[PDB]
């Protein structure tokens, strides 16, 4: 109780950044002092409750065994024993890898084959093993950089983008995140899709991501992303030399 003093509790208790904190708390001071209920203010709150609901820093548990994962792979998917045995790979090599490889080694994984060989259910298989959280973002057709990082919250309409729902959503700065249907991305952006996506997905950028909303970095670095798509053939050649590749089947 009430609706700004929980605010201004929330804010110091969530994990927070201390340069976030303090654009928080001075925005915080601003809204306090707005005609309540006009359009102003309603901007305001909203981007305090971002702030304030994305995760900063809690984190479920990390719990990441192959021989758990080999054994609900097996559950979940039947045969497939090449495919199961390079994603079991791929994950022995984070379970222990050290260092700034994690920033160059790391390629992006990308499951590659054709409809309905199951490529957003073994997402979900690797995820659940790891007791993660699972979320899918959907990029066929996407056109604008806009739907990755947001509007300046000046713009009328203006929301984050999808990478900060999700993380919202999510709850925890450690889910697994599928991008599925990277190689259908829309010909006709106005910008950079390559660079757009790299922001997120590389992780020499991605812990210092910027959403134009929220107007602050944010550390997407703890995620998990898995990519897919039907064929190498439409994915930019920028985020392609960046890849490592599982062919299903595989």
């Amino acid at each position: 109780l009430s609706d700004l003093e929980a605010l201004r509790k929330k804010i110091e208790e969530v994990g927070m950044p201390e340069a976030v904190k303090t654009k928080a708390l001075k925005e915080l001071d601003r809204l306090e002092r707005m005609q309540q209920g006009s359009p102003e203010a309603t901007v305001a709150r909203t981007y305090l409750d971002w702030l304030t609901e994305v995760p900063w820093s809690k984190a479920d548990p990390e719990v990441l065994d192959i021989n758990h994962t080999r054994q609900v792979l097996d559950e979940d998917h039947y045969g497939l024993k090449d495919v199961k045995e390079r994603i079991l790979e791929y994950l022995a090599v984070r379970q222990l890898t050290q260092g700034l490889d994690v920033r160059n080694k790391a390629p992006i994984l990308v499951l590659v084959g054709p409809p309905g060989v199951g490529k957003t259910s073994l997402g979900r298989s690797i995820a659940r093993s790891m007791n993660r959280k699972f979320h899918r973002i959907s990029l066929g057709g996407v056109r604008d950089e806009a739907e990755i990082r947001g509007h300046r919250r000046t713009y009328i309409g203006a929301m984050p983008g999808k990478l900060i729902h999700a993380m919202k959503q999510v709850g925890v700065i450690n889910p697994v995140i599928l991008l599925d249907e990277i190689d259908k991305m829309s010909s006709d952006w106005r910008g950079d899709p390559a660079s757009a996506m790299l922001e997120v997905l590389d992780p020499e950028q991605n812990n210092t991501f910027t959403d134009h909303y929220l107007d602050v970095p944010y550390d997407l670095s703890k995620v998990f992303f898995i990519t897919t798509a039907n064929t190498l053939q439409t994915i930019p050649r920028p985020l392609l030399d960046r890849m490592e590749v599982i062919e299903i089947p595989g």
